[PDB]
């Protein structure tokens, strides 16, 4: 498919919360479908464009500042881009927005929701090793999220087809 | 329109020998025939992509790696990219040139050929300038000998030839290569 302009869909939630198989699924969808489709995880960035350590918040804002550019310039040229990024800071998300919205491009803030007591609970291990590793900073859910998907009371499938059924709206 | 895979233009050459005025003219006959083209360079890089950025030589490497995956992104969902950076050595080109290979898109070393001395000449005010508010540093026409390209896919004499018969000369190459 030949599509004018592409949109911007912003995965932001806790990690373990499961952004990633979602983004994952939902580019399959699309792909099978015809459409430009690129996901941007940070296991992708952390190796390419974000390469560089830095975990201070100026840092990840400027991360962060630099995936939104590249997704405005995708999108701008017909792409569907999916991204999937813990993104816990509210205002970093909003620069993200502005950005993205600045070319006229849908921006798609997609809440993936997990509560924490629930994700720490299943995953001892990790937590561990954050901690062993060198791992304060609380979650701060979007105010007007496009979409909440409720990864504790849905299914992932539910969850993604809910998320494509807005993308569809949007797209088609 | 819509091509399927697009290209990587990557001009290379010493500041102020004419890469972004070529850039941009290319670019600018492209998309009025219709292609999905994107320019990127420093200027808009500094702002951007890398914004905070230091000069140190493994500063600058990240950057350039940065922009080939970018440029490599764009080009495998059918952007053409035009490409304008200080990229001085030879083997940071190389390594630019193999991340966007392989994703087998074809990648053209543009040399923009102006000698140090001609792009000093050119512009007393702009040296000057720099050298007053201490941003040097980045005039690696001294700071960091240009290392030529060994193989570049065209030539681009800007001593010689004017603006107007190298954009012509580069958008041939272009053209014979996007079909």
């Amino acid at each position: 498919k030949c599509i004018e302009k592409g949109i911007v869909v912003w995965l932001t939630g806790l990690p373990g919360s499961g952004k990633t198989t979602i983004a994952t699924r939902l580019a399959d969808l699309l792909q099978k479908e015809g459409y430009r489709v690129e996901v941007l995880d940070g296991d992708w960035a952390r190796t390419t464009v974000s390469e560089g350590a830095g975990f201070t918040r100026e840092e990840r804002l400027r991360h962060l500042k630099r995936i939104a550019w590249i997704a405005r310039l995708l999108a701008r040229n017909g792409v569907i881009v999916i991204c999937s990024f813990v993104s816990p800071y509210k205002q970093a998300r909003n620069m993200v927005r502005r950005i993205v919205e600045e070319e006229g491009i849908p921006f798609l803030e997609i809440y993936v929701k997990a509560s924490l007591e629930e994700v720490i609970r299943r995953d001892p291990k990790g937590l561990y090793k954050k901690a062993l590793k060198g791992e304060t900073d609380p979650y701060e859910p979007p105010e007007n999220p496009q979409l909440v998907l409720d990864t504790e009371s849905n299914t992932i499938e539910h969850n993604v087809s809910y998320l494509y059924s807005l993308v569809k709206a949007v797209i088609e």
